[PDB]
């Protein structure tokens, strides 16, 4: 009776096949044919997977060798002229767009070195897409040359007897998520809707002309705060596509709240809508009302971005809540977003203890979840599944892993006091000058040093258990002292240890905290072929033993100069994980802050009184719409950082580093120093911007002359008593002969300013 849907499936493979064959192809060690073949093998595998599973609406064109948005750009001829002046073939021009083309010179052709198009975070997901990139010259048209991807693949699956609903991005989200190319900075992308809509119609005709009665059209910018110049175009664009010679259209949104844009899409000639009810369940009533008799409502109720075993009772209730408002015949049960944002299969999980594996459910498991739910509401008997599922829910609600009594009592202790330093900055600053008697324009470093073949082989051979613990505790010291001496030679004032002992700035902390579980194949596609294996916060978080004390303490004891302890902020640790979904992001960020505070304490007690704490993840986890949520997030974000840093003596100096950060947040941290990255361009937007920050600032510019020059114009607006000097972020990814030069040039510049 009630159909089940899936908006998309991860194409990387269960054994990361896609990473293997694509990297292969780029590296000369596999042929186009072999790629395509493997591609065909996964699409086929996954199509069949979903069918065996019971899924009724199964997606096609959801697969990509790199990125779906990029496929669309290639299919509509949104292809900057540069990538054609290279006699390259289709799928090659496609990779060149997303990865770049660097050739050694010849005698015929020069040294072509075209860079790749901008990589943009897909909303607030962990996925990244190629920014669509248009010129004034841009001539939109279907590339029948390369073949019509979405059609070729709809057939392919038809062939295997799988009738799929092709997924493509709507023309509105596509244009609005794009940008003007280099040679047209005046161009507004949404201006182009009239140039593109034809191309869309034509592709929608070939799909129909090939047996696609259904097409899922993606328009998730609808969950964003949109201009009128955009939201007024949905009417224009969808009156233009629908008709008899094209498939029915399902307008799909996910990730957020479409309410504020309802009136932009309440009079649309489409067959139905998909709404994310996992993220915004509250929005049920409003959205469903805009439906007109005949229109269908896809009810995303199985999470497509997390890994929790869905709670069928509630998920069903939500679907029912929707059914008893548009009718059993018009509701479709669906994953909330594409399953792209989920790992492939919980079965590949070997080390994971079963009791917790019992709470999980990756992409594969999720297919069986929409199907069991679609039945449940359909009225068929699935009492066996329900009883079982209900139990995993109880198992998890009552498990000790999820209710840490000591942590819960500790949350009680969170108040204004605990979120505030013992004295304001100007007072602390008095004590700190007394402790450190540093010079004007103090020099310092930010993070990792360039990493040697051994530094990595070592850590590796220590996990892979091929080397003694003494052999290892030794190697790291030998790099630590090497990095400490190096710094004293160039002449830095405050030093870092070099972090030879650390791997992921999150994984490294995760493994040392309670409430964290890890996977062996929990891979999620991130950009191109780079995947990630996020930790999973599976319960109440706490710190049992110290995490970073030992290596910092050794480094400090071999130099008279202040040593920096290096931590990661609670919010970034939360963002770069799979969060619990039984408790608020705020409550998990607070627990993490509580745990980090134990670490910060223990660093201080050990004579590490200069502690750096990074949150490169703040803008990333910024709620998609301005409003009450966005503002609150910014509060508990600063609150989380302060809870982790507000127990230190005034003499103890808390730093924080930023590359990408959020002027509100920074202001509310109360960091003794914030080191920021500046550019020669966004300077007018940057400099003036920190007439704000009350406290000290690490001006990170990025020649000894061009350093002075730079600093000089910053001192035409600020007191020199405010600033430390430091590198950008891009020194970790730089060679020693480069570092030694830059780090010496910078140190030298700030030497000139002490003389003056």
């Amino acid at each position: 009776m009630v159909q089940s849907s899936v908006l998309g499936f991860p194409r990387i493979g269960g054994q990361r096949e896609l990473k293997k064959i694509t990297e292969a192809y780029w590296s000369g060690k596999a042929t186009v044919e072999e790629l395509l073949a493997k591609g065909k093998e996964l699409r086929e595998h996954n199509w069949k997977l979903q069918q065996k599973a019971g899924v009724d609406i199964i997606p096609s064109n959801d697969f990509s060798y790199y990125d779906q948005v990029l496929d669309l750009s290639l299919l509509f001829n949104a292809i900057p002229e540069r990538y054609t002046k290279f006699d390259l073939a289709p799928i090659d021009v496609l990779f060149a767009m997303g990865r770049g083309l660097q050739t050694t010179a010849t005698t015929t052709q020069a040294a072509v070195d075209v860079t790749a198009l901008e990589m943009v975070k897909w909303f607030d997901s962990n996925y990244h897409y190629v920014r669509p990139t248009f010129s004034h010259s841009t001539e939109f048209k279907l590339n029948t040359a390369a073949g019509i991807k979405p059609v070729d693949e709809f057939n392919e699956a038809k062939a295997l007897g799988v009738q799929t609903r092709p997924v493509i991005l709507g023309p509105v989200s596509y244009l609005y998520l794009g940008k003007a190319d280099k040679d047209s900075l005046d161009l507004e992308p949404i201006s182009l809707l009239p140039k593109i809509l034809p191309v869309y119609k034509e592709l929608l005709q070939k799909l129909k002309e090939a047996g696609a009665e259904q097409v899922q059209i993606d328009e998730p910018v609808l969950v964003l705060d949109l201009p009128e110049a955009v939201q007024s175009k949905f009417k224009e664009a969808y009156d233009a596509l629908v008709g008899a010679d094209v498939p029915e259209l399902i307008l799909t949104t996910y990730f957020g709240d479409v309410r504020p844009n309802l009136k932009a899409i309440e009079n649309l000639p489409v067959a139905g809508f998909h709404f994310d009810f996992v993220r915004v369940p509250e929005q049920l009533d409003e959205v469903a009302s805009i439906l007109k008799d005949g229109q269908t409502l896809s009810a995303g109720v199985v999470d497509g971005r997390n890994i929790w075993k869905t709670d069928f009772a509630k998920a069903s209730a939500v679907v029912q809540k929707a059914i008893e408002k548009v009718g059993k015949d018009k509701v479709v049960v669906a994953t909330s977003s594409s399953l792209l944002h989920t790992p492939v299969d919980l079965e590949s999980e070997t080390k994971l203890d079963a009791v917790i594996k019992d709470w999980f459910s990756f992409a594969t498991q999720k297919l069986d979840e929409v199907v069991v739910i679609a039945k449940n509401v359909s009225g068929e008997d699935v009492s066996k599944q329900l009883e079982a599922n209900a139990a995993s829910i109880k198992a998890r609600s009552e498990s000790s892993i999820t209710n840490d009594p000591k942590v819960q009592e500790r949350l009680t202790t969170i108040n204004e006091a605990l979120a505030t330093r013992k004295a304001a900055f100007p007072e602390r600053l008095t004590e700190q000058k007394a402790k450190y008697n540093l010079p004007l324009f103090p020099t310092t470093t930010i993070g990792s040093f360039p990493q040697t073949k051994d530094i990595r082989i070592n850590r590796n051979k220590f996990a892979k258990g091929q080397i003694t613990a003494e052999e290892y505790e030794a190697f790291i010291n030998k790099e630590i002292e090497t990095v400490v001496r190096f710094q004293e030679e160039i002449g830095l004032d405050v030093l870092v240890h070099g972090e030879p002992e650390r791997n992921d700035m999150v994984q490294y902390f995760g493994e040392q905290l309670n409430g964290f579980a890890f996977t062996t194949n929990g891979w999620v596609q991130s950009y191109g072929s780079r995947y990630v294996r996020p930790p999973i916060i599976v319960g109440d978080v706490s710190r049992p033993k110290a995490m970073t004390v030992k290596e910092s303490v050794y480094a400090q004891s071999i130099t008279s100069k202040p040593m920096k302890g290096m931590l990661t902020g609670p919010v970034t640790i939360l963002r770069w994980s799979f969060p619990r979904d039984d408790v608020s992001g705020k409550i998990q960020a607070l627990q993490l802050g509580l745990a980090l505070r134990d670490e910060v304490n223990d660093l201080e007690g050990a004579g590490i009184t200069v502690i750096q704490v990074d949150e490169p993840a703040i803008r990333e986890g910024l709620p998609l719409r301005a409003g009450k949520e966005r503002s609150d997030y910014l509060n508990w974000a600063a609150q989380s950082f302060r809870v982790a840093t507000s127990g230190v003596e005034n003499s103890t100096q808390i730093h924080s580093h930023f590359c990408y950060l959020d002027p509100n947040h920074i202001k509310a941290l109360d960091a003794d120093v914030v080191s920021i990255e500046f550019s020669k361009k966004d300077d007018p937007n940057y400099i003036q911007e920190f007439s704000e920050y009350p406290n000290h600032i690490g001006l990170g510019l990025f020649s000894k002359q061009e350093f002075v020059s730079r600093i000089e114009e910053i001192l035409k607006v600020y007191p020199a008593s405010k600033f430390w000097v430091n590198p950008d972020c891009g020194l970790k990814t730089r060679g020693w002969p480069e570092v030694k030069e830059s780090l010496t040039n910078m140190v030298e510049a700030a030497k000139e300013f002490r003389a003056k």
